[PDB]
């Protein structure tokens, strides 16, 4: 098996295991709403297997940086519907990624409120583009019914996505986010039924899971995890075990893949969520060509996402069949506004 082999996530026929990562780039329009220039972009991407989107909010008090999209409204909703038309008759395949920040979150995307979290533990560093620099706020712990309040835009969020046409939705269940907050041990202290167990701190994932699968069948339902537990000041006493209850408990219900940011190392535990799992197991992290397709042959995954290299070249695919050049990728305009370092990136001649 190479990228190059077609795959079936679900019921859903990929023409290859090219995945494009999901990346937020701040480029929606005011009120968070999905435009043309989007639509462009990820367009110029369809060749990929998958696309699964930027992360997308499913509600107000789930943002965090400025202008990334939600699909909490029905402005919104069309915003979205725009972009999977265009990328369907490019002959592309997209997922929506559905975000709730949790903790990682400022006041000022807030209107003033503070941002939510299982537990008023407040997170180390800077806010990510927020100027002048400043702290995080302490958050505040969610009551008991508010998480089901969560559950329930999470459901929401997951039939707008599928009003706006989307192939499937992933549950952003990664890189220190509310349900990643709830999933370890260091930023979960709750004593209600959502913490102070492995079975309690998984459960707001697997609810939102569960709702997902009402709306969508688990077949077109993916969940992203960040098993090493490194970004955005996370962190559990046992992630070994953490992450391969989830792993076991996802399987049960039959979804489409788990997608993990892990790049490879000796203690990546990957391998072990990939067996309690027992589905289709897309890596990332730091993989080019050769250590994909090393992967590939050896049953370490499935398929790949790529994120910084499908940022630079649209035509990601076709440049990896060819062993060609790759485009530089620019930092400086990841995130920010407009056009440059976005739909700018030249196709191979
Ligand atoms: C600019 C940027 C935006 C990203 N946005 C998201 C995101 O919205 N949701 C998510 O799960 N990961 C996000 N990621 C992480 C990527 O999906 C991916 O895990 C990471 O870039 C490593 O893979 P790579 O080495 O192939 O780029 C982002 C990464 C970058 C650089
Ligand atoms: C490393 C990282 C993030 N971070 O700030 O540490 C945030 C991400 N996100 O989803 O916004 C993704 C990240 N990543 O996967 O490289």
């Amino acid at each position: 098996t190479t990228l190059f082999d077609p795959i079936k996530l679900g019921d859903l026929q990929l023409p290859n295991r090219i995945i494009m990562a999901p990346l937020t780039r701040c480029r929606a329009d005011e009120g968070r709403v999905p435009n043309a220039l989007m639509a462009e972009y990820y367009v110029q991407r369809a060749s990929a297997g998958l696309i699964l989107s930027e992360a997308t909010s499913v509600s107000p008090m789930g943002v965090g940086y400025p202008d990334t999209p939600g699909i909490w409204n029905d402005e919104q909703v069309r915003g979205w519907n725009n972009v999977t038309k265009a990328v369907h008759a490019a002959g592309g395949r997209i997922f929506l990624q559905l975000w709730h920040v949790g903790r990682i979150s400022h006041p000022s995307y807030l209107n003033g409120e503070l941002p939510v979290a299982p537990s008023a533990i407040q997170p180390k560093g800077h806010v990510s583009l927020v100027r002048p620099l400043s702290d995080y706020p302490t958050p505040r712990a969610l009551e008991t019914e508010e998480i089901n309040d969560i559950v329930e835009a999470y459901r929401s969020g997951a039939e707008n996505a599928k009003a706006a046409g989307f192939d499937g939705v992933e549950i952003h269940g990664a890189n220190g986010y509310l349900l990643d907050q709830f999933l370890q041990s260091s930023t979960n202290q709750r004593t209600d039924r959502y913490g102070g167990s492995l079975e309690n701190r998984a459960r707001l994932l697997l609810e939102v899971t569960d709702a997902a699968i009402e709306v969508w069948g688990a077949q077109r339902v993916g969940v992203h995890l960040a098993p090493r537990a490194d970004a955005h000041d996370m962190g559990d006493a046992d992630r070994a075990e953490t992450f391969t209850y989830v792993a076991r408990e996802l399987g049960k219900r039959g979804i489409a893949f788990i997608c993990s940011r892990e790049r490879e190392a000796d203690d990546s535990i990957g391998p072990l969520i990939k067996e309690a799992f027992g589905g289709p197991y897309i890596v990332n992290e730091r993989f080019d060509k050769a250590s994909a397709n090393a992967a590939l042959a050896s049953g370490k995954a499935d398929a790949v996402a790529f994120g910084v290299p499908f940022i630079a070249n649209p035509d990601l695919p076709a440049r990896l069949a060819a062993d060609a050049p790759l485009n530089e990728a620019h930092p400086e305009t990841f995130y920010g506004k407009g056009p440059v370092g976005y739909i700018d990136y030249p196709r191979l001649k």
